């Protein structure tokens, strides 16, 4: 069974890609990497969210995975799991934060 879905207009790959019509170019994500992650552009800075689970992700960093940030920040959300599987979202949530020694 499928729960709520937070924002059933951009539910389609399509539709999220056309908000990114003023993406910053500096950004070093694109937009093909965000809208197939569940992600669309707010309009302001490089504020995204799901159209599933309504996380918010900003400030992307060179070698971010939008996958990854989603399963690191919002491992609930039920597109996330099955468009990548438990598996990738527990490995994620095993991997980080990174160990820091001393306890
Ligand atoms: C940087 C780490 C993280 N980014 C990454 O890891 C990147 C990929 N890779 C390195 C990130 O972006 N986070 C981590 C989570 O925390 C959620 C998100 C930050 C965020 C919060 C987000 N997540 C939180 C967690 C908390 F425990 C406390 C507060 C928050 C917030 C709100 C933040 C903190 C403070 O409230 C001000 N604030 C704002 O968004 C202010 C900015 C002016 N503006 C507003 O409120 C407007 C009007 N409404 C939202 N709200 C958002 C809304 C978005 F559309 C986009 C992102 C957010
Ligand atoms: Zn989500």
């Amino acid at each position: 069974a499928a729960a709520s879905i937070s924002n059933l207009s951009m539910q389609t790959h399509a539709a999220r890609m056309r908000t990114f019509m003023y993406w910053p170019s500096s950004v070093p994500v694109q937009p093909e990497q965000l809208a197939s992650a569940g992600f669309y552009y707010v309009g302001r800075n490089d504020d995204v969210k799901c159209f599933c689970c309504d996380g918010g992700l900003r400030c992307w960093e060179s070698g971010d995975d939008p996958w990854v940030e989603h399963a690191k920040w919002f491992p609930r959300c039920e597109f996330l799991i099955r468009m990548k599987g438990q598996e990738f979202v527990d490995e994620i949530q095993g991997r980080y934060p990174h160990l820091l020694e001393a306890a």
